[PDB]
């Protein structure tokens, strides 16, 4: 009786347990890239290193010169083809594909982002043979940063459940989500690092792949690597969040196969939006003095129904119409805010969601 036998030992709460045993699963890690087109036969993730995964970005910033020449051909195929070479996948018998589409650049350095942080993974999961300490405590010391699980009974959870539920948009109904367990996070450095004094602080969403939450949580959500390509970011290397929760969560890549993902959110120092109507990699150098950059969605959620939670306003849904329409072309159809350091962030909550297809 597992509950009889974490009382008496006093070990780790059993639902953090599960929770690091998830993050930390290198043979998940291993599908997912695999799924990625990664080629773990002949890379094996357990000897990637950082300077193999910068060799990729170097190559993929040259596959962005070649776009943006307009050069196919023998440049091009020395950097694609060379890119390949350094980040090994697995196409079978077919011809490697091109990478030509802003799309095509933006998925290779997704798989980068993902081998920094299993990169990160495998290293943090290395336990010392002889330790007394249990393998999930040394896991969980290595992040620095607390965990603590949440009760549902809470008004925390009750807020965080509508907050979810309220906000998941309209156009991604392929999916519902159901909160199985709610965490509070307290990572090391970000409460005396963060810029309380910033204006307009906001309880915002982020999404990412299974893969990489070891990396987040023990490393912060990052500023991308200065040599992956600009043009794989809509407004810049910023750290990104959505007022939706399933705009965030459709980057959790969950599916009816892996149907358990994990949801965060943290506090967002905005101070004053810069606000666009449509993409611009070079949004960062637009700030002159704004301290973010929103992309203005068609729908969002209005402030008739907003919620402050801890000092930080919490945009509960239902989404409305906001009464913008780029005239130049497509624009976004849920908000996305970008800020570009750091400091401007303050994890706080970590959802593990079941997806229900
Ligand atoms: O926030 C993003 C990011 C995410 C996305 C996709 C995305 N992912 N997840 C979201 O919740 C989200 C919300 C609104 C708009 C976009 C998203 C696109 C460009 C980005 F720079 N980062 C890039 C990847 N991150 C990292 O720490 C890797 C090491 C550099 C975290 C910061």
């Amino acid at each position: 009786d597992l509950g009889t036998e974490n009382l008496y030992f006093q070990s780790m709460d059993l639902r953090v347990q599960e929770l690091i045993k998830l993050i930390c699963n290198v043979q998940a890690m291993e599908e997912m890239m695999m799924e990625m087109k990664y080629n773990t036969k002949k890379a094996p993730l357990g000897k990637l290193t950082v300077a193999q995964i910068k060799a990729g970005y170097q190559s993929l910033k040259k596959i962005e010169d070649c776009i943006r020449a307009g050069q196919h051909g023998r440049a091009l195929m020395e950097a694609c083809n060379e890119f390949y070479t350094r980040i090994p996948h697995d196409f079978g018998l077919r011809t490697p594909p091109l990478i030509r589409t802003q799309k095509e650049l933006s998925e290779k350095i997704q798989l980068l982002e993902a081998l920094g942080d299993i990169e990160i993974a495998i290293k943090l999961v290395k336990t010392e043979l002889q330790s007394p300490e249990h393998p999930l405590d040394q896991h969980y010391r290595n992040l620095h940063c607390a965990l603590r699980p949440l009760d549902h009974e809470s008004y925390e959870f009750k807020v965080i459940s509508q907050y979810l539920q309220s906000t998941h948009a309209p156009t991604h109904s392929d999916y519902t989500m159901t909160l199985l367990d709610l965490f509070e996070v307290e990572k090391d450095g970000e409460k005396e690092a963060f810029r309380e004094d910033l204006h307009n602080r906001m309880l915002l969403w982020h999404g990412s792949r299974m893969s990489n939450w070891v990396g987040i949580l023990s490393h912060g959500l990052r500023i991308a690597h200065p040599e992956a390509p600009i043009t794989g970011y809509m407004f810049g290397k910023g750290i990104y969040f959505a007022d939706m929760s399933s705009k965030s969560a459709n980057y959790c890549f969950a599916s009816r196969l892996k149907n358990t993902g994990l949801l965060l959110l943290s506090e967002v120092a905005l101070g004053q939006c810069n606000e666009l109507l449509e993409a611009n990699p070079k949004a960062e150098g637009l700030l002159q003095g704004k301290h973010s950059t929103k992309g203005l969605g068609k729908m969002a959620p209005s402030s008739a129904h907003f919620v402050t939670l801890n000092g930080s306003t919490v945009p509960l849904g239902p989404a409305s119409d906001t009464g913008i329409l780029n005239p130049d072309g497509y624009t976004l159809n849920y908000n996305e805010y970008i800020v570009y350091n750091p400091n401007q962030v303050r994890m706080r909550y970590l959802l593990k969601v079941q997806f229900n297809f």
